C-alpha cells in the first residue's frame, strides 16, 4: 500500500541513486497521505523532484496547488515522521538531515496537526 510496502530497500536505493545520475539539482522527496485522512484528494503520484533551491514554504505552496485547495482548507505537511521546526529552511539543507536510509525525503499530509 505505502511506498515503502510497495518497493525493496535495495530498489529504493537504485532509484535515487538514479536521480542523482539523471536530476543532480533535483530532492527525491516521497509525498504521501496520512492513511487517516478524510478531507483532502490523495496525489495524482508519490515520488517528486524538488528543486533543491526551495524552502519548506514554497513547498507547501507548491503541494497545496497539486491538491487545488482554496484559501481555507487546512494542510499540515509531517517531515520524516514530525513537525518541521522551521519553514524558512532550504530543502537541500532539511534533506542532509532528515533524509532516510534509502535516499528518498518522506513526507505526510493531513488537515489536522493530530495525525
Ligand atoms: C522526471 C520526473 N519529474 C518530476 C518533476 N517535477 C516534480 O516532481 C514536481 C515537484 C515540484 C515539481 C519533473 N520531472
Ligand atoms: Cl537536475
Amino acid at each position: 500500500k505505502t511506498f515503502k510496502q510497495r518497493r525493496t530497500f535495495e530498489q529504493r536505493v537504485e532509484d535515487v541513486r538514479l536521480i542523482r545520475e539523471q536530476h543532480p539539482t533535483k530532492i527525491p522527496v516521497i509525498i504521501e497521505r496520512y492513511k487517516g485522512e478524510k478531507q483532502l484528494p490523495v496525489l495524482d503520484k508519490t515520488k517528486f523532484l524538488v528543486p533543491d533551491h526551495v524552502n519548506m514554504s514554497e513547498l507547501i505552496k507548491i503541494i497545496r496547488r497539486r491538491l487545488q485547495l482554496n484559501a481555507n482548507q487546512a494542510f499540515f505537511l509531517l517531515v520524516n515522521g514530525h513537525s518541521m521546526v522551521s519553514v524558512s529552511t532550504p530543502i537541500s539543507e532539511v534533506y542532509e538531515s532528515e533524509k532516510d536510509e534509502d535516499g528518498f525525503l518522506y513526507m505526510v499530509y493531513a488537515s489536522q496537526e493530530t495525525f
